[PDB]
């Protein structure tokens, strides 16, 4: 074992998720990203089945890893005496959300359906396995652009989901709701439900909402591209200002506007160029 275990390729980036490498497994060639977090840069830690002491990051991904392929699985994880190695898939070949949306500006809705679709039920898997993404955002998206599968990453600023109150957020500001701009307190599903509205009018509109404090908790939503009434409809019900009034998870699948959805091979053979 060790780090004779994977070869080590260019560095793919790096912020406030750490420094990610590109990889390769010699045990079987399969491509995965190793992401290198510094001990002294984490604040959140938790403890595994095992009962060890690691990242929260990797206590959240080992809930979330196994057969569903909506959220990037965490395969290994390593530690050295000042940070943590962990060894993620990296599927190829791949562009994050962010990137599609600045270069392809405004999606269709046809495919923001099928691309939002996906990320509801990742999100719906990682909130079965009891965890809380609380940092859902298109700079958090990859694209498998061969197959049209979304996949979610940085699981940095998540957490254990519980149905009580969340006093701490470390997440994107401008995907945070109204109730934790106002009272610094929110609850998981609702304050979830919000930033799936921001990522909503993100696809549809190739940006974002909302830019200041006095916008969020005004709650107007102005659209800047042509959009369906029945899409304006599920995004401002998304962004209701008051939490209970937001749609569940269930509710937004059954929207109208979610109905017929492309499967993920069409969407990239229409829309991917596959």
């Amino acid at each position: 074992p060790l780090e004779s275990q994977y070869q080590v390729g260019p560095l793919l980036g790096s912020g406030g998720f750490g420094s990610v490498y590109s990889g390769i497994r010699v045990s079987d060639n399969l491509p995965v990203a190793i992401k290198h977090v510094e001990k002294d840069r984490i604040s959140d830690w938790g403890e595994l089945p095992n009962g060890t002491r690691v990242p929260m990051e990797v206590v959240l991904l080992k809930k979330v890893s196994s057969g569903f392929s909506g959220v990037i699985r965490l395969l290994d994880w390593f530690e050295r005496p000042d940070s943590f190695v962990l060894i993620l898939e990296r599927p190829e070949p791949v562009q994050d959300l962010f990137d599609f949306i600045t270069e392809r500006g405004a999606l269709q809705e046809e495919l923001a359906r099928s691309f939002f679709w996906q990320v509801l039920e990742a999100v719906r898997h990682c909130h079965n396995c009891g965890v809380l993404h609380r940092d859902i955002k298109d700079e958090n998206i990859l694209i498998d652009l061969n197959r049209g599968e979304l996949k979610l990453i940085d699981f940095g600023s998540g957490a254990l989901l519980k149905d009580t109150v969340y006093t701490d957020f470390d997440g994107t500001r401008v995907y945070s709701p109204p109730e934790w701009i106002r009272y610094h307190r929110y609850h998981g599903r609702s304050a979830a439900v919000w930033s799936l509205g921001i990522l909503l009018y993100d696809m549809v509109c190739g940006d974002i909402p909302f830019e200041h404090d006095e916008e969020i908790i005004r709650g107007q939503v102005f659209f800047r591209q042509r959009v369906s009434s029945e899409c304006q409809h599920l995004i401002r019900w998304c962004l209701a200002l008051r939490p209970s009034d937001r749609p569940t998870f269930e509710e937004i699948q059954n929207h109208p506007w979610m109905q017929d959805v492309l499967l993920p091979q069409e969407t990239a053979e229409i829309h991917l160029h596959s």
